[PDB]
C-alpha cells in the first residue's frame, strides 16, 4: 500500500510525484499503441510507464475482456464455438458419430446416408452433407435452446442450475450440449457438490468419467470454468509457457535481474500501487469511491512502475539507419557492448517477446571521470519473461535479436569479466533465486510449484550462458545451444 523504497530514494521520489500529480487531477493517460499508462508529474511531463496487474491481457479488469463480462451465461455461444468449431461438411466426432456445423450430432448410425437424411430433414433440402455457415448458425441456436430446455425440464439438473451463477450455468449448458439431458444427469455426485458450492471438490471427481477421458482438453476447460467461475480457460487456448497474470512481476523481475547483474539497460522497475480515475475500475468500486469516509476514493491498483527514459527511439529505427550509413568503429563497438548486455539479460530470464520494437536505442549525433558513451540501450516491455518452461515451438517464441547481424559477433572479454564472476558463483545464483522469490511470492496467485519450474529454466539458461561465455561464443551460437533445465529432484 505504501510505495516506500529506502533502497532507492530517486525511484521513491518519482513515485511521490506521480501520487501528487494524481491528487491534482493530472492522471496517467492510456498509452494504447492495452493495460498500460503514461504516468505524468504535476507539470504534465511523462515520468513512467504503469501496467496494473488486473489490466493485463489475462487481467480480470482488462478492457478487452469486459464485453465478455456483462453478457454472463450469454457467452455459451462463443464458448461452444471455441470447443466445437465450424465444419460445413459431415464428419465424425471423437465418439465416431456423424456431425456437422457447430458440433451438431446428426445420428449414432454408422450409415453416412442416414446422417445425410437427418441433415436434409434438419435443413429442409438436399444438401448431400454440405451446408452453409448461416445454416450451421441456425442449427447451433436450436441446439443451444434444446440444451437449456433439457436442463430446466430435468428434476436433477434444474436445482443445480438456478443455484449456479451466470458463468457456471454456461458450463452446465456446455455439458448438456455435448452429452444431452440424460447423460449430464448421470453425474449425481458432481451435481450435488456444485449445488453446495463445493467447487474444488466437484472439479476433482468430474475428471472421474469417460467424458474427461474421452475428451480431456474440453473437459479441463469446462471443469476449471466450474472451479474458478471465470472465463480464463477460454482466454488463450495457444499453449503458454508463462504463468497466469504475473506480467507486472516479470517487468519488475527483469529490473531486479538487471540490477544484480549490473547490466543497467532496464529502466528501474518495481511493484507500485497507484489509484487513478483514468484506470479501469469495477462498477462497485466506482460507486463506492464517492462515499464519505473526504471521499473514500478508488482502491490503489498494484502493478509494474517503470521509469520513463528520454531521447530514445526504436531499435528498429536506429539499426535501420546504421545499416544504411554504418557507425564509426568506436561507436559501433559501444553499440555492440550494449547489445551483449541485452543478450545476457533476455537469455537468463528467457524473454519470449523481444523484437526490435521492445528495446530502445539512444544515439547522440588525464581526469577522474569516465568519458560519456555516445550510444546507449534501454530494455523495455519485459512482461513476457520468466517462463514455466522452454517453448514447445521456439519459432513461435524465439530470441528475435538472434537473427540480427550483431548476434554473430563473439562475446567480448568485457561482458565475460562482468557476468562470469557472478553466475559461475553458486552463492550469487542462490541469492538471485531468493530475491526473485520475495518479489514473486507477494502475488496472491503465487504457486510454489510454478516458481520451482521458473527457476529450473533460469538455472538451465545460466548453465548454457556460463559455458558460452567461457568458449567465447557469439549470441547466435548461444541460442543454438540445446535449451535445458536444472530441476531439483
Ligand atoms: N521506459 C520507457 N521509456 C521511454 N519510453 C518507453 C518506455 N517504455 C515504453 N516506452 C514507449 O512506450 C511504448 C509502449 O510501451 P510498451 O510496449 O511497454 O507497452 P505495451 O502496453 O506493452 O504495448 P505493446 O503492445 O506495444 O507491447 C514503446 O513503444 C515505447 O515507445
Ligand atoms: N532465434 C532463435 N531463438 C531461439 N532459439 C533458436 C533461434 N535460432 C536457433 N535456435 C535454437 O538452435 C537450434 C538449432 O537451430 P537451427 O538454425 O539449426 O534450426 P533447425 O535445427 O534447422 O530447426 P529445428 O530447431 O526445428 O531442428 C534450435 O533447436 C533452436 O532451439
Ligand atoms: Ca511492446
Ligand atoms: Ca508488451
Amino acid at each position: 500500500e505504501r510505495n516506500e523504497f529506502p533502497e532507492d530514494p530517486e525511484f521513491e521520489a518519482v513515485v511521490r510525484q506521480a501520487e501528487l500529480a494524481i491528487e491534482r487531477c493530472i492522471f496517467p493517460e492510456r498509452i494504447y499503441q492495452s493495460g498500460s499508462y503514461f504516468v505524468k508529474d504535476p507539470q504534465g511531463r511523462i515520468i513512467a510507464v504503469f501496467k496494473p496487474k488486473n489490466e493485463e491481457p489475462y487481467g480480470h479488469l482488462n478492457p478487452k475482456w469486459t464485453k465478455w463480462l456483462q453478457k454472463g451465461t450469454g457467452n455459451i455461444f462463443e464458448m461452444l464455438r471455441i470447443d466445437e468449431g465450424l465444419r460445413l461438411k459431415i464428419y465424425k466426432d471423437t465418439e465416431g458419430y456423424y456431425t456437422i456445423g457447430i458440433g451438431h450430432l446428426l445420428t449414432k448410425s454408422p450409415s453416412l446416408n442416414a446422417a445425410k437424411s437427418e441433415l436434409d430433414k434438419a435443413i429442409g433440402r438436399n444438401t448431400n452433407g454440405v451446408i452453409t455457415k448461416d445454416e450451421a448458425e441456425k442449427l447451433f441456436n436450436q441446439d443451444v435452446d434444446a440444451a437449456v430446455r433439457g436442463i430446466l425440464r430435468n428434476a436433477k439438473l434444474k436445482p443445480v442450475y438456478d443455484s449456479l451463477d451466470a458463468v457456471r450455468r454456461a458450463a452446465l449448458i456446455n455439458m448438456v450440449f455435448q452429452m444431452g439431458e440424460t447423460g449430464v444427469a448421470g453425474f449425481t455426485n458432481s451435481l450435488r457438490m456444485l449445488q453446495q458450492k463445493r467447487w474444488d471438490e466437484a472439479a476433482v471427481n468430474l475428471a472421474k468419467s469417460r467424458w474427461y477421458n474421452q475428451t480431456p482438453n474440453r473437459a479441463k476447460r469446462v471443469i476449471t470454468t466450474f472451479r474458478t467461475g471465470t472465463w480464463d480457460a477460454y482466454k488463450n487456448l495457444g499453449r503458454d509457457c508463462l504463468v497466469l497474470n504475473q506480467g507486472y512481476l516479470s517487468e519488475a523481475g527483469a529490473s531486479l535481474v538487471d540490477q544484480k547483474l549490473e547490466l543497467n539497460i532496464v529502466p528501474r522497475t518495481k511493484v507500485v500501487y497507484l489509484a487513478s480515475e483514468t484506470f479501469n475500475y469495477s462498477a462497485i468500486d466506482r460507486v463506492k469511491s464517492r462515499g464519505k469516509r473526504n471521499r473514500i476514493g478508488l482502491p490503489p491498483k498494484v502493478g509494474s512502475f517503470q521509469l520513463f527514459v528520454e531521447g530514445y527511439k526504436d531499435a528498429d529505427y536506429w539499426l535501420r539507419r546504421f545499416e544504411a550509413e554504418p557507425l564509426p568503429e568506436n561507436t559501433n563497438r559501444q553499440l555492440l557492448l550494449q547489445f551483449e548486455r541485452l543478450v545476457v539479460l533476455d537469455y537468463i530470464i528467457r524473454n519470449t517477446d523481444r523484437g526490435n520494437d521492445n528495446w530502445l536505442i539512444k544515439y547522440d549525433c588525464d581526469w577522474v571521470v569516465v568519458k560519456e558513451p555516445v550510444i546507449k540501450v534501454a530494455a523495455i516491455d519485459n512482461g513476457l519473461a520468466f517462463p514455466l518452461k522452454h517453448p514447445d515451438s521456439w519459432r513461435a517464441y524465439p530470441f528475435y535479436w538472434a537473427w540480427l547481424p550483431q548476434a554473430k559477433v563473439p562475446f567480448s572479454q568485457e561482458i565475460k569479466d562482468l557476468i562470469l564472476p557472478k553466475i559461475s558463483d553458486p552463492n550469487f545464483v542462490k541469492d538471485l533465486e531468493e530475491d526473485l522469490y520475495e518479489l514473486f511470492k507477494k502475488d496472491p496467485g503465487f504457486d510454489r510449484g510454478q516458481f520451482h519450474k521458473q527457476i529450473a529454466v533460469m538455472r538451465g539458461q545460466i548453465l548454457n550462458l556460463t559455458q558460452a561465455l567461457k568458449d567465447n561464443k557469439s549470441p547466435l551460437h548461444l541460442v543454438q545451444m540445446p535449451p535445458v533445465i536444472v530441476e531439483t529432484a
